[PDB]
C-alpha cells in the first residue's frame, strides 16, 4: 500500500553485448494521470535501447511497455527529450482531457510506464538511477507525479536499482 515509483531491473550483471531490462512501475499513487522522470547512467558502459528490437534511442524515443495512461479518451500526451550521449533520459506523458478522466472517477494507480533496454558496453561495475536535474525544480528525485486535478503528487517513495 506505500505510494512510489522504482526503476527495477531483471538482473543487474550480464557479458558485455547483452541487454539489461530497466522497468519504471509507479504503486499506489492517488489519482495518478502523468509523470516526468530524468534517469541517468554511464554511456560508456551501458547504452540506452528498445528492450525487443536493440535499437539505440535518441532524443526522441519515448519508452515503450507501459500499462498504464493508454486509454485514448483522455488524450494522452508523451514527450521526451532524452541525451542519451550524456546518459540522459528525460521524457514524460501525461493525460490532457483530466476533467474527463477525473469524471469517470477511476484513478490508475499503479503499473509500468516504461521498460527500457540498458545494452552493456564494458564489464565495468556501473549505477542507473533517478537524479535531479536543473530542468525539474520541485522534483523529488528526478521524478514529478501528477494528479487528475493537474497538481504535483508529494509523499511517495523513490526506489532506486540495487
Amino acid at each position: 500500500k506505500a505510494s512510489s515509483i522504482e526503476l527495477k531491473f531483471d538482473r543487474n550483471k550480464g557479458e558485455v553485448g547483452d541487454i539489461l531490462i530497466g522497468t519504471v512501475r509507479i504503486n499506489n499513487i492517488k489519482n495518478f494521470a502523468g509523470f516526468q522522470v530524468n534517469i541517468v547512467y554511464d554511456p560508456k558502459v551501458l547504452m540506452a535501447v528498445d528492450p525487443e528490437t536493440g535499437k539505440e534511442f535518441t532524443s526522441s524515443t519515448f519508452p515503450p511497455g507501459r500499462t498504464v495512461l493508454k486509454n485514448n479518451a483522455y488524450g494522452p500526451i508523451q514527450i521526451a527529450d532524452n541525451d542519451p550521449e550524456k546518459g540522459i533520459l528525460n521524457f514524460a506523458l501525461a493525460y490532457s482531457y483530466i476533467a474527463g478522466y477525473k469524471e469517470t472517477g477511476v484513478a490508475e494507480e499503479s503499473g509500468i510506464i516504461a521498460k527500457i533496454g540498458f545494452k552493456i558496453l564494458q564489464k565495468k561495475s556501473t549505477a542507473v538511477k533517478f537524479q535531479d536535474t536543473l530542468s525539474m525544480p520541485g522534483a523529488i528525485s528526478g521524478t514529478q507525479l501528477f494528479d487528475w486535478d493537474g497538481e504535483v503528487i508529494t509523499g511517495y517513495e523513490v526506489i532506486q536499482p540495487d
